[PDB]
């Protein structure tokens, strides 16, 4: 669960969604970026400079984009194991599926 | 779990993944496109006439997209509850979530 700098509407840092085991497979990848701004939403998961930041920063499952490869940048830290479960518990509740 | 039309690349049905919920007070939505490319990923769920489609067609979990309201279009279909269980399932190998 990586995370990488990406090109969106600009520079941002994001979290990789699509599954390790077929990114090498894959032309576009699925991310959800992080922004500064905390708005104490349930779909929003803490990182802090542990991750890789500089201030600290929620990961925003409300605003997950599939973007090519070829905006994908330097990878620059890592979500911990424990905030996995914290992790699909946002995307949950983001979308309502059955967890 | 409604069907629009939204403005993508191009003119395409989407599956709303936000939740109902909270949408008319969000002015993003994150949305799943729906293709007739029927590629046999587990990460596809399908989709027919039933839904509101004319040709037989699949629900793209790997290219999910969070799209301004702006570009959301008309209502046409819906995404039965029996679909439910295997969209989440499509959504929790797609990105790895433990389920």
């Amino acid at each position: 669960r990586p995370i990488h700098i990406a090109q969106l509407d600009k520079a941002r840092p994001v979290l990789i969604l699509t599954r390790e085991v077929v990114r090498p497979h894959l032309t576009n990848v699925t991310v959800a970026p992080i922004t500064t701004t905390v708005r104490g939403l349930a779909t929003e998961v803490p990182v802090d400079a542990v991750n890789g930041l500089n201030q600290p920063s929620v990961v925003s499952c409300d605003n997950t984009q599939t973007i090519p490869v070829c905006d994908l940048g330097r990878q620059i830290g890592y979500l911990l194991a424990s905030q996995e479960p914290a992790l699909a518990e946002a995307i949950g509740n983001a979308f309502d599926l059955d967890w």
